[PDB]
C-alpha cells in the first residue's frame, strides 16, 4: 500500500484504489495502473520533472529504502492476475531489486523528488509505475 499527495490530488496504484478514490475520481487509466482522487486537505508531495535513472524506493516488505537504476518509462509485459488479464503496462520502469506482493504503493524518488510508485514485481525485480509526465498534477 501507500500514495503521493501532491496539491489537492491523491495518486494511487488503480488496483488498490478505494470507495472514496471512485466517488472523487479525477483521472484513470488501466493501462498504467493509475488512478487520481480529489483530496480536501493540501498535499505537500514534490513530483520530479526529469529523466533521472537512478534513485531510491521504499519497500515495505524489508521495512528498508534501497537505491536502483531504472529503466526509462515503457510498454512492459505483465501477467495475469485477480485485478487485470495479461496485458502490455505502459509507462512502467524496472529495476533490479526486491518486491513482493504488498510493496505496490512505495515510493520511487530521485533528487528531484517523486518518479513513480510499486506496481509489479517477482523474479529479483520490481516495476515502478511513472508519474513525471502528469505535469496538470502541480496545477
Ligand atoms: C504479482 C504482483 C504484480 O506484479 N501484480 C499484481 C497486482 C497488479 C500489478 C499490475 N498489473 O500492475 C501486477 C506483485 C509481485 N511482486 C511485487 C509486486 F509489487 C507485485
Ligand atoms: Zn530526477
Amino acid at each position: 500500500s501507500g500514495a503521493i499527495y501532491v496539491g489537492n490530488y491523491r495518486v494511487v496504484n488503480r488496483h488498490l484504489a478505494t470507495h472514496n478514490d471512485w466517488a472523487n475520481l479525477v483521472w484513470e487509466d488501466s493501462s498504467r495502473d493509475l488512478l487520481v482522487s480529489s483530496t480536501t486537505a493540501q498535499g505537500c508531495d514534490t513530483i520530479a520533472r526529469c529523466d533521472c535513472q537512478t534513485g531510491v524506493y521504499y519497500c515495505s516488505s524489508r521495512r528498508k529504502h534501497y537505491p536502483v537504476s531504472f529503466s526509462k518509462p515503457s510498454l512492459i509485459f505483465v501477467e495475469a492476475s485477480e485485478y487485470y488479464p495479461a496485458r502490455y503496462q505502459s509507462h512502467l520502469m524496472l529495476a533490479v531489486g526486491h518486491s513482493e506482493p504488498g510493496d505496490c504503493g512505495g515510493i520511487l524518488r530521485c533528487q528531484h523528488g517523486v518518479v513513480g510508485i510499486v506496481s509489479t514485481g517477482g523474479n529479483g525485480l520490481v516495476g515502478f509505475a511513472d508519474v513525471r509526465d502528469l505535469l496538470w498534477l502541480d496545477e
